[PDB]
C-alpha cells in the first residue's frame, strides 16, 4: 500500500478529482495548505519568500494503482507554468476501515 | 516507530481524544481536512467532499494495536463514513526542547 | 528522500523559513495544526488535571529532502523553533520512496534539488 501526497494548484482540484474517481478511485482526503518551492514563490519575469495558497490531496491505493494515480494527477494539474505542484509517494504498513474492522485491501475497495 | 493517521467525524474528536489518553497515549497532533470514501460523499452520479479531522499520533510499535484499538471504540459508530486508519513507519522523533530522540522524545516523563 | 515534518510555534514559522532556505532548503509546505504533547496542553498543572487536554495552536511543516541534508534541516528548524520551554516542538522524520515534479515528470533528487 502506498500514500500518494500530491500538492497542486487550487483552481485544477476539481478536474483532478474527477480523473482519479473516473479510473476507479474511491477515497481521498484534500486540505489547504501554504507552500513554496524553487521559486520562493515568486511568479515574475531580492530574496524576499514568499507562501502561496495550495491544495494537498492525499490518497492511499495499493501498489499497483500508483502508476495510475500519478498519471492522472499529472495529466489534471499540469499547466506548464512554475508551481504547478509535487508528488510524494510513500509506504503505508496497514489500513482499517473503522466502521467495520476491515483491513488492507478491503478497506481499499469500492461501494 | 510509527504514525497512526486517523481520519475521523470532526464530533468524535472528544470521545478519541479521552480514550487514547485514559490509555496512556499522550501526544497527538489534530488538522480540520475534507473527504470521501466508497460512497464518494453521499449521505442519501455526483462526487463530494465532506468534512473531517485527521488525527496524527506518532508512538512505539509496541503501542500501535492499542491505539487503534481505542480510536475504534471511540470512533465506530456503525453509520457509513465512520472513518479510515492509516500506519507509517517514523524512521526519527526529535523533542525540540531537548534534542531527545526516538522512544525518550516519545514517552512522558 | 525523507519527510521532515516538524511541529513547532506559529510565531516561530518566519525564522524556520529564513534558516531553512539560508542553507540553500528551498521548498516547504506548511498548515495550521492543533496538538498536545506530554503536557496535555497545560502549561498550569493541578491535581486531577492528567485526565483533562487541552489543544493549542501549532504550525506543521513539512519538507522533503535527500537523505544527506536530514541532519541540516533538523538542525535548522531546532535552533530556530527552540524556547527552553515545555511546547517548543516535535519533528518527526519518515521515508519517501519517490517525488515527481509535476511540470516536467522529472523525479527524486532533481525534483528536491
Ligand atoms: N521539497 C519540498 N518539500 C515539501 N513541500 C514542497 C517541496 N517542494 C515543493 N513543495 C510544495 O509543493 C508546492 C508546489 O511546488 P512547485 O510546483 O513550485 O515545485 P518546484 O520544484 O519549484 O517546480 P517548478 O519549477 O515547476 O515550480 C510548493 O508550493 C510547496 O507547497
Ligand atoms: N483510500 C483513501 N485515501 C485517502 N483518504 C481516504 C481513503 N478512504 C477514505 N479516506 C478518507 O477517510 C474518510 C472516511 O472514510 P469512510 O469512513 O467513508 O471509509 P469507507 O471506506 O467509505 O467506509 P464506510 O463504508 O464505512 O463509509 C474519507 O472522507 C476520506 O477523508
Ligand atoms: N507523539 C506525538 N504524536 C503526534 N503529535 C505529537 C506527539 N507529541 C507531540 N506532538 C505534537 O507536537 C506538538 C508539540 O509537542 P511538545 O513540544 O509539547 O512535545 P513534548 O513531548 O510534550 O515535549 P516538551 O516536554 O518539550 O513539551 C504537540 O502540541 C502536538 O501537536
Ligand atoms: O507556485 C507558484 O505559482 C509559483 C511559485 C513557485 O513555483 C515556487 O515557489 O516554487
Ligand atoms: O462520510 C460520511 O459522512 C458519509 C459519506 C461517506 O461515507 C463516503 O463518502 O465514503
Ligand atoms: O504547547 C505548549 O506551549 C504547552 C503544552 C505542552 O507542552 C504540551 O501539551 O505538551
Ligand atoms: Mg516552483
Ligand atoms: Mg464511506
Ligand atoms: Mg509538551
Amino acid at each position: 500500500m502506498k500514500k500518494i501526497e500530491a500538492i497542486i494548484r487550487p483552481f485544477k482540484l476539481d478536474e483532478v478529482k474527477i480523473a482519479l474517481v473516473n479510473a476507479g478511485i474511491v477515497g481521498m482526503t484534500v486540505s489547504e495548505v501554504r507552500g513554496f518551492g524553487r521559486q520562493k514563490g515568486q511568479t515574475e519575469r531580492e530574496y524576499t519568500v514568499e507562501f502561496l495558497q495550495k491544495l494537498k490531496l492525499e490518497i492511499v491505493v495499493e501498489d499497483a494503482q500508483v502508476d495510475t494515480v500519478i498519471d492522472k494527477i499529472v495529466a489534471a494539474a499540469r499547466t506548464g507554468e512554475i508551481g504547478d505542484g509535487k508528488i510524494f509517494v510513500s509506504p503505508v504498513d496497514q489500513t482499517i476501515r473503522i466502521r467495520t474492522g476491515e483491513k488492507n485491501a478491503d478497506a481499499i475497495s469500492a461501494w
